[PDB]
């Protein structure tokens, strides 16, 4: 069994992590300081968002190059004194690896970008102006507007399928096959444990690139013709080489294609993350949209993806959180009186599933989002546009800030609280980005001396995954499919199951147990619950506001 299949893994944006410097910006050595408390935890992999080189134009992720660190976050001597602190706790290091594209600053772009007949003119994709004038395709770019950009003094335009300086690589080509395998090598060789890729199911484009009309031309790169086949074989020249642990992040992917993606037969990756439960409060899929989430289609959607990886072979990311989401406990929880209720309710729901369970740095404080009520505290570009074009529309002040308040992607990047001392104890300088007033009551040196606290369920959650096998081994079987407030399921063994109960809102309402539930001869414990006041019955009960109870029952 793989020492990947039962790991907790805890993501960190270092940025917002920890400042030993007084620069206000988080840095290694900080995340270093910090192994004590991972440790504590109980998780065993740390996974790093890209600290590469970078011109820093899209948060990290256009890379100028690879094999160095961005200067603000230290050194590759921390680094690997990082590596060598964490492996020695037992801990496992993970790097985010952003291989679709680079930044227009790197050395390949700069000389691809000179001239048709550059040696790494084909590392990019290059096309001609159509007869029309119009852009080589009609596709757009997620930043919005044309996925392609003119480069003058070539005289072609570039794919971008993300930011205009986030030059996509070309993949048909072997040369920048290989070059990425040895850039992989390279950091393995280093000793890090693996990798999280970064949309990495775009990477294979349709070859006659046409024209979409049903929509904004995703169904021409998304999963396309040879991701598997490039997959593995950065398996069989890489992956296949170290005792790795690797997972990808997928861009509107499908039940099918991660089941390929992560059946072990494939020998392509061991899991990948999928983020359709966290578009369940996207009305009409406009994510920047106020609703409410829709509990039954979550509750769906989390269902289908068990079930279905389960019975194909394949294997989750568990995760609600991401420096790009909201925080889970004001999002899908109750972040006023019922915060800590709520957010242990929300870390059981998703760390009793099949599958390999991710914390986001702070997720385990209960942070919640900051409510910044002024535009002058946010940072992303994307929500400082927003907030412009809203407010040149005639939307009101308030009504905006509403607006960031539920969707900026900041809202998960503010630094976390480690204390109650200035700006939570994050950094003795300014920080970056603002620390919310909540920090004197929600911060780690609260939680770590409070025994009930949410890091103390936390930890339990993590360390129950190595005690109790049925955890990764068990089935699952949803039950109560229709109900409005209830998130029950079962987790089925031999001889033994799992029965997890979680109340998603405030209110007081009752849990039947199903009758076709066969539980003839089976003695219940409770494994873990975050509230005292246990029913008489787990067969029939009142639940309490955001109760969640999971007992382990055997015959
Ligand atoms: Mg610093």
């Amino acid at each position: 069994n793989p020492w990947w299949k039962k790991a907790v893994v805890y993501q960190i944006y270092p940025k917002s992590f920890k400042d030993t410097t007084g620069n206000g910006v988080g840095d290694i050595r900080g995340i270093i300081e910090k192994l004590d408390y991972i440790k504590e935890l109980a998780c065993d992999v740390i996974w790093l968002t890209p600290i590469y080189q970078s011109p820093q134009n899209d948060n990290g992720y256009d890379i100028s190059d690879y094999y160095s660190i961005h200067e603000e976050y230290g050194t590759m001597a921390d680094f690997e004194e990082l590596l060598e602190e964490a492996h020695k706790r037992g801990i496992k290091v993970i790097m985010d690896l952003v291989v679709n594209h680079t930044s227009t600053e790197h050395r390949w772009f700069k000389e691809a970008a000179s001239g048709k007949e550059n040696l790494y003119r084909d590392f990019y994709i290059w096309k001609d102006m159509k007869p029309n004038g119009a852009p080589p395709t009609n596709w757009e770019s997620k930043f919005g507007g044309s996925a392609w950009e003119f480069h003058a003094e070539s005289g072609q335009y570039y794919l971008h399928l993300y930011d205009v300086t986030q030059a996509d690589l070309n993949w048909e080509n072997e040369a920048v096959r290989k070059k990425v395998y040895e850039m992989m090598h390279f950091w393995f060789e280093k000793g890090i444990d693996g990798f999280r890729l970064d949309v990495i199911n775009v990477i294979s484009k349709d070859q006659r690139f046409p024209d979409d009309d049903e929509g904004d031309g995703r169904r021409f790169y998304t999963d396309g013709p040879r991701v598997h086949e490039f997959l593995n074989e950065m398996n069989r020249e890489v992956f296949s080489k170290y005792d790795s642990m690797t997972v990808g992040e997928m861009s509107s992917t499908t039940i099918a294609d991660c089941i390929r993606y992560t059946n072990p037969e494939s020998r392509e990756l061991d899991m990948v993350f999928n983020f359709h439960h966290l578009k369940a409060d996207y009305p009409n899929g406009e994510k920047w949209a106020l609703a409410d989430f829709d509990f039954l289609k979550l509750k769906k959607i989390l269902s289908e993806w068990q079930t279905e990886m389960n019975k194909g072979g394949g294997w989750n990311a568990l995760f609600w959180c991401n420096h790009d989401q909201p925080r889970i406990v004001s999002r899908y929880g109750d972040d006023g009186k019922y915060r800590k209720k709520s957010a242990k309710m929300l870390a059981t729901a998703i760390h009793m599933l099949q599958g390999t369970p991710y914390i986001y740095q702070g997720e385990e404080l209960g942070m919640t989002n900051p409510k910044f009520d002024d535009i002058s505290l946010y940072r992303d570009v994307e929500s400082l546009n927003m907030y412009r074009i809203l407010k040149e529309a005639g939307k009101p002040e308030a009504e905006i800030i509403e607006i960031l308040k539920a969707k900026s992607r900041d809202n998960s990047r503010t630094p976390v609280q480690w204390n109650g001392e200035e700006n939570a104890g994050f950094t003795a300088g300014t920080p970056w980005i603002p620390v919310p007033d909540n920090y004197k009551e929600i911060n780690a040196e609260e939680a770590l001396n409070d025994p009930d606290s949410i890091f103390y369920h936390y930890k339990k959650l993590n360390e129950l995954r190595k005690e109790f096998d049925i955890i990764t081994t068990g089935d699952y079987q949803l039950i109560l499919e229709d109900d409005q407030e209830l998130y029950a399921y079962l987790r089925n063994g031999a001889d033994e199951k799992l029965l997890v109960i979680n109340n998603f809102y405030g209110k007081e309402t009752e849990f039947q147990l199903p009758d076709d539930i066969d539980i003839e001869g089976y003695d219940a414990k409770v494994l873990i619950s975050n509230d005292t006041d246990l029913p008489e019955s787990f067969k029939r009960f009142t639940v309490k506001p955001y109760q969640s109870i999971v007992y382990h029952l055997a015959k």
